[PDB]
């Protein structure tokens, strides 16, 4: 079953690429299921909400006592060696909090890393129903 491990901040890059040190080493963390708006892109550039969706996601980081990862059931990399995982701040997903608040949109899933997908799918509807910022 899913279990969390400990993780520390290094740095928060965007909504949805962070650096943490995991197990000792530092790497690149890309949060599972969730899509924030773009800061960082070649052909479009700032698209909208970007900025918000990052700097919720570096406030909620940076403010936690204790950030926590959990790896899904697939694969725990992707094809640019970045983790993918569900991340926590004191017990909160932040994946899920950035759903809830209008700012990402939940991705396009892959089995077998699909295990929070309902509930994911749950906040994003519940944000459409309130309009928030990306459904605005």
């Amino acid at each position: 079953k899913l279990h969390k491990e400990p993780a520390t901040l290094i740095k928060a890059i965007d909504g949805d690429t962070i650096k943490i040190m995991y197990k000792g080493q530092p790497m690149t963390f890309r949060l599972l299921l969730v899509d924030t708006p773009e800061t960082k892109h070649p052909k479009k550039g700032v698209e909208k909400y970007g900025p918000e969706a990052s700097a919720f996601t570096k406030k909620m980081l940076e403010n936690a006592k204790k950030l926590e990862v959990e790896f899904d059931k697939g694969q725990r990399t992707d094809k640019y060696g970045r983790g993918l995982a569900y991340i926590y701040a004191d017990g909160k997903m932040v994946n899920e909090a950035l759903v809830r608040q209008g700012l990402a949109k939940v991705a396009y899933v892959y089995k077998p890393n699909n295990t929070h997908e309902q509930h994911l799918r749950k906040s994003e509807a519940q944000a459409k129903k309130e309009k928030l910022n990306i459904w605005s």
